[PDB]
């Protein structure tokens, strides 16, 4: 019988399948849904089919899922909203990519950084109907350093959802797993719609502002933000004082400070 | 000769012109710098200039305190940006209404509310040429509360802000005062431009930003929010669920919630 389906997508779903093997279930006891844009391959992340095929594991549909009677459902990095009474398991859990109740939704790898924020997480939750706002099993919080981009601190919800898994796999397998209200004093919300890709850069903001409204959108297999009709591939924001708003173009860099005149290097992507 | 001159108004400005009275300098080294919109008549804060009227404190020009060496220059919500070249004094300083380096800029009452703060500050700082960007002398962190608006935000400031000059003033007018840079990292700004007074409410947020997106504008004598055209006087958020995405007008008050199902009673105006 399947006793456990990982469904989503990248490193932590193949990596967690990986350890699932190693540790806890064999390969007729666990079962992979795929995300809508998995094609077998691996490049700037492993391909969960791809793993699927390696290890001869099954796919099934989430309606197959359904029916599964006391399956172990993970979500980790799934692509589908899911409704906990189609399921006839109550063990339906997620790794969302923020410190809960924080950064609910999506495109968490920009939304704390162009928020200001200097520090993030991983958690480990209960699904229930809401978006993201089921019972916190477990978290791990992390720094947000300086001059990460939204894809460093991608690469770093993906290993530490990994350890986090790994962490509290055996107490959810043995069902002896605690779980919290989220509170509701901090809760904080983005849908696709709160953020525009395209965000034309406010300069009338500290230098720590300007940085981050070009480094939470470089993120190359997405896109990379513009400055003057040219792609940034990395911002530094220096401690150095070169005085208030300024503004240079360099062949190789913009040199830029705000409102509390602070460098910025944001190197060109020419 | 003239020490100290105050610049700015309200009840900050008043109760610290009383101390220096009270304890350090007789009138006739005092001086005032009132702002544009003081008329000379109390309100719902006291009069700089009423003040000054009953006490016999002189009126003075920037132009004058420029030329006034030795002169101890306090900015208390003074509403003019100073360029530090002009004065011969360097004694210059200035009480900002954030927990600096966060919320540099204006309508600090405002910014922390609306962006998900739990804290704020009032912050003594040397003024340099750059909008709060001074070196810190001293600083209070204090909690916003739940259901706090602007209003009560601000008011809590003018103490705050009162309790941090009286308890600095013996030290800057002994010149044994330190001084921090600011930290170039939280470093945030919001200009008159990045506020809209008339704010419309995005619900696709939590029940904590809906709650935060009413209480942050409600301050009565300038502005109170409006849900479909009624004005709002009071915002209460509970944690008790009551479904997700609900919106319920009854005649004297709306119950709603956002994404994760919080209850949000938002009270109509008289
Ligand atoms: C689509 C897209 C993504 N990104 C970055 C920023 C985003 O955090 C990250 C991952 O994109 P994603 O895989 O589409 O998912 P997202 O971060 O929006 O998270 C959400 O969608 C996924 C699929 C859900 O499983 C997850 N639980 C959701 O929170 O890649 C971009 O920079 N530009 C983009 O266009
Ligand atoms: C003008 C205005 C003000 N307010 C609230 C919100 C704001 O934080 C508070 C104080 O208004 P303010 O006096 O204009 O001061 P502000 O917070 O914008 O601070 C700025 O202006 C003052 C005058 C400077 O001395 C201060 N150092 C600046 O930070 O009153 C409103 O709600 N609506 C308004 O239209
Ligand atoms: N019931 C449930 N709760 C969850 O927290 C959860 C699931 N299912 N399924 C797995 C995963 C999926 N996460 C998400 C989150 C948002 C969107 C999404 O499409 N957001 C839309 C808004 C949709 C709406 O308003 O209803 C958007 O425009 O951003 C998709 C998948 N997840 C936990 O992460
Ligand atoms: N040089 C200096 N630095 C300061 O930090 C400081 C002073 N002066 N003077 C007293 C007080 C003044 N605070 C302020 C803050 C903002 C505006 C203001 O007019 N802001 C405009 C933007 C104008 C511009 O871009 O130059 C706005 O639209 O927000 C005025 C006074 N103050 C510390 O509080
Ligand atoms: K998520
Ligand atoms: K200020």
């Amino acid at each position: 019988m399947i006793k456990l389906c990982i469904a989503g997508k990248n490193n932590i779903a193949v990596n967690s399948l990986e350890y699932i093997l190693k540790n806890h279930f064999k390969p007729d006891q666990v079962a992979v849904i795929p995300n809508k844009n998995d094609f077998g391959v691996d490049s700037w992340q492993k391909s969960l089919l791809h793993y699927a095929f390696n290890n001869h594991i099954k796919v099934i549909t989430l309606e197959e899922a359904y029916e599964l009677k006391q399956i172990i459902f993970f979500s980790l990095e799934f692509d589908r909203i899911v409704k906990v009474e189609k399921f006839k398991s109550d063990k339906l859990f997620n790794m969302h990519f923020s410190a809960l109740p924080k950064y609910k939704g999506v495109f968490t790898s920009i939304t704390p950084i162009l928020n200001n924020e200097v520090e993030s997480g991983v958690t480990l939750h209960c699904i229930d109907n809401g978006i993201d706002t089921g019972n916190i099993i477990d978290q791990y919080i992390f720094p947000i350093n300086i001059n990460d981009t939204a894809r460093d601190l991608y690469f770093n919800y993906l290993s530490y959802g990994e350890y986090l898994f790994k962490k509290n796999i055996q107490r959810i397998i043995n069902n002896t797993y605690e779980n919290f209200k989220q509170n509701n004093i901090s809760s904080s919300y983005f849908s696709r719609q709160d953020i525009n890709i395209n965000h034309k850069i406010n300069f009338k903001k500290t230098s720590f502002e300007i940085h981050n409204q070009i480094r939470a959108f470089i993120f190359k297999e997405y896109q990379l933000p513009s400055i003057n009709k040219t792609k940034i591939i990395k911002s530094t924001l220096t401690n150095e004082f070169i005085g208030y708003n300024m503004f240079e173009e360099f062949e190789e860099y913009f040199m830029i400070s705000g409102i509390d005149g602070f460098k910025i290097i944001a190197q060109k992507y020419n």
